[PDB]
């Protein structure tokens, strides 16, 4: 029914994965995250909704000859977490923040094998870093900077014309943590959002006047 899998090349060395779903209400709603190349390995930036697609998605890259040293969550919702189990299951590394992990524990979900805490995480050395902006989309949310190509994963916290589904969001907070983004990241050459198309930095602006527009609506 749904569109399968997909992966792209996006720049060298990094390749964004789509996999869908249909949510009762949106429709048919794309998830972006990224494949980062490092040498002869490979990291997944968050992982699609299924098993199934984790399997395709770490096979793909394997196929070609990389070793997948492990894959980082951008936040506990499942669009970002719902291959851990698999990735576990392989003894591929997984990585979330604690706070995403205690998120994942009380949602009764398991939970990544890594966890780190703190504004800055080096998942690899200048190469693969994680930044927490404060909440937004969800409590955890956290972002993923690629300093060579100066690519931004921004996941579900990155909603340049909408907000989405803002169960889990702090509204009171987002505005803040987007402009807080918006100032650290304007070099950005991309900018990847969960379920929009890739874009460039003014993106974050787009994203802090939603977050804005959000919080004034809710008066
Ligand atoms: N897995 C899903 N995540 C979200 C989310 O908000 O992050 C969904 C809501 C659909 C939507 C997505 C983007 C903009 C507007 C609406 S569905
Ligand atoms: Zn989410
Ligand atoms: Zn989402």
């Amino acid at each position: 029914s749904l569109p399968d899998l997909k992966i792209e090349k996006l720049d060298e060395g990094v390749y964004v994965h789509t996999s869908f779903e249909e949510v009762n209400g949106w429709g048919v709603v794309p998830k972006h995250g990224l494949v980062v190349l490092v040498n002869a390995e490979a990291y997944l930036i968050d992982t699609p909704f299924t098993a199934k697609d984790t399997e395709k998605l770490v096979t793909w890259f394997v196929e070609r000859g990389y070793k997948i040293k492990g894959s980082i969550s951008s936040h506990f919702h499942s669009d970002s977490t719902g291959g851990i189990e698999w990735l576990n299951s392989r003894s591929i590394p997984t990585y979330a923040s604690e706070l995403t992990n205690e998120l994942l524990k009380k949602d009764g979900k398991v939970q990544a094998t890594n966890s780190f805490s703190g504004v800055n995480y080096w998942l690899v050395k200048n190469k693969i870093e994680v930044f927490y902006p404060g909440p937004g989309h969800t409590p955890d949310n956290v972002v993923v900077w690629l300093p060579e190509r100066k690519i931004l994963f921004g996941g579900c916290f990155i909603k340049p014309y909408g907000l989405g589904n803002l169960g889990d969001a702090n509204i009171e907070a987002w505005p803040k943590s987007a402009k807080l983004l918006k100032s650290k990241y304007g070099k950005a050459k991309l900018v990847v959002p969960s379920h929009s198309e890739v874009g460039d930095a003014s993106l974050l602006k787009l994203t802090l006047e939603q977050a804005v527009k959000g919080l004034n609506e809710s008066k």
